[PDB]
């Protein structure tokens, strides 16, 4: 017996999907079957549905299918993100992992730091002027991916330009409709279509830039030591190949910028829409202060409860990626078959009043380590890999926006909270801008 199968066909132009899915489980349950596109795939709703398949059966869900477009991006290969459950895959996170973890166990505060500093200092340049923070936001993020990945000669050969430019059209170009639109459906591949084009354009240098760069890292190696994360994994490498550690730096940088960026868009919107609670958190800073390190963290209660209801209302990757089964198994009492590919809503989940009470309102009190953790980095063999990079990236830039500067609407209304409809893989928000004036 199949999860129930909800009729019609595509589900893809509802306009935000991940909360229109969520309206499906008041009749079909947390679990069911939808035609997304196409293709016959499951969809999970909530907490207990995501764990259970994700947590308790590990293996069972771990894979990822393959569409046109994870090929187009990797043709070379192989990468992690969109790379199908497998020894040699979990050999591949396993070193990125640690390239992260340990690679730059230092460094990791003090590169977050500086440029947070950086970013802070080139927003004094003219306060009280509308400033597109979504851009500079994706500057901050993007800069200290590439100083962690690639080193000190980014700012020394002036890099952070071309690069920048670089990231934001790889994922700008494979995230658009055209594009997308060939993996829904497989013929549209013989078509005509600029976008495709555009992309493989966009494919030949990402891959300049990451192989300049490998090379350039492998001249000047010193075996025993490193000074950024492709250091370290090319040093763990020549059965995982080079080929390895160059998709490994595209999934950290892609992977990297757009994402912990958006969140703090988020949380920006979320501050200026309650000044009650940015005014709380500017009277949390001044307290314990002269810039509160990652290690004290718990000294700010309400700010790491205020970070955590950004993530828990906003989920900046909100139906994670695709899974496919790898074996027969079942999630919540359905037969689950192998090769069904399986969307974690996670949005929707977050969004369970059985879970969280009052669900649609922004409340950082109610994780004053309080009940109940959200997934918006997901759970178990493809948890995100970046994620203690990306707590540490929310915590220092909030905590030293906070401090510093108070955040002002641009104009005399206030930014929607509203999400544009028509996402792909990361949740945006419409256009803003916003104020920021001294002492906060
Ligand atoms: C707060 C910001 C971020 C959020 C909410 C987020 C969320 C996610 C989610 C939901 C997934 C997929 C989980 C799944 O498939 O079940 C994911 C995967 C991934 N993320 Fe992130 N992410 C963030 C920041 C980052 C950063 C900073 C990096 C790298 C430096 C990164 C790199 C990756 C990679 C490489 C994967 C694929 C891992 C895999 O397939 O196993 N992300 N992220
Ligand atoms: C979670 C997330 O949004 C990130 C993590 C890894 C990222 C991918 C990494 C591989 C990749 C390479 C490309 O050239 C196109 C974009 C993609 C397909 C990336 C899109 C955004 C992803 C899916």
């Amino acid at each position: 017996k199949l999860p129930p199968l909800a009729p019609g066909f595509l589900h893809l132009l509802q306009p935000d999907l991940p909360i229109y899915l969520l309206g499906l489980t008041q009749k079909f349950g947390p679990i069911y079957r939808l035609h997304l596109g196409l293709q016959d795939v499951v969809v999970l709703n909530s907490k207990r549905t995501i764990e259970e398949a994700m947590v308790k059966k590990w293996a069972d869900f771990a894979g990822r299918p393959e569409p046109l477009t994870y090929k187009l991006v990797s043709r070379n290969y192989p990468d992690l993100s969109l790379g199908d459950y497998s020894l040699l895959w979990k050999a591949h996170k396993k070193l990125t992992r640690s390239a992260l973890l340990l690679g730059i166990r230092d460094s990791m505060e003090p590169v977050v730091e500086q440029l947070t500093q950086e970013f802070c200092e080139r927003m004094r340049a003219q306060p009280g002027t509308p400033v597109a923070i979504e851009e500079e936001f994706s500057l901050l993020t993007c800069s200290i991916i590439c100083y962690l990945t690639f080193g000190d000669k980014i700012k020394d050969d002036n890099l952070m330009p071309a690069y920048y430019k670089c990231i934001q059209e790889v994922l700008k170009t494979w995230s658009h409709w055209s594009i997308q639109i060939v993996d829904v459906i497989p013929f549209l591949r013989f078509f005509p279509n600029p976008g495709l084009r555009r992309l493989k354009q966009a494919i030949e240098k990402r891959d300049h830039i990451v192989e300049m760069q490998l090379r350039q890292h492998k001249e000047s190696l010193v075996a025993g030591q490193w000074r950024d994360m492709m250091d370290y994994m090319l040093q763990g490498v020549a059965q995982l190949l080079e080929g390895h550690v160059h998709m490994a730096a595209v999934d950290l940088l892609i992977g990297g910028t757009e994402t912990t960026a958006n969140t703090l868009s988020w949380a920006v919107v979320f501050l200026l829409h309650h000044p009650e609670i940015q005014q709380r958190l500017q009277e949390e800073l001044d307290h314990e202060l002269s810039r509160v390190p990652y290690k004290d963290r718990a000294r700010l209660p309400l700010l790491n409860a205020t970070i955590a209801e950004v993530l828990r209302l906003r989920p900046v990757v909100p139906l994670a990626l695709p899974h496919r089964t790898t074996r027969p198994s079942s999630i919540s009492g359905y037969d689950i078959p192998e090769g069904t590919v399986i969307i974690p809503n996670l949005q929707g989940a977050h969004l369970d009043e059985t879970v969280w009470e009052r669900p649609h309102e922004f409340w950082p009190d109610r994780f004053l380590g309080k009940n109940s953790r959200a997934l918006a980095f997901g759970c178990g063999a493809r948890v995100c890999l970046g994620e203690p990079l990306a707590r540490l990236e929310l915590f220092v830039v909030l905590t030293r926006l906070l401090q510093a500067f108070t955040l002002l609407p641009s104009g005399d209304a206030l930014p929607s909270l509203q999400p544009l409809p028509h996402c792909s893989v990361i949740l945006k928000m419409q256009p803003f801008q916003v104020r920021l004036q001294p002492r906060g």
